[PDB]
């Protein structure tokens, strides 16, 4: 996308590595907290 942004997982989901080491993705629609990658299924 021009933009440059990079389609991971939909533009509403943030990734952020914490300091555990874990990417975790934090939703900004319903506003929730998972480690595991919802594109994994």
């Amino acid at each position: 996308g021009s933009p440059g942004i990079q389609s991971f997982l939909p533009p509403g989901w943030e990734m952020r590595i914490a300091p555990n080491g874990r990417p975790f993705f934090i939703d900004h629609n319903t506003k929730t907290t998972t480690w595991e990658d919802p594109r994994l299924k």
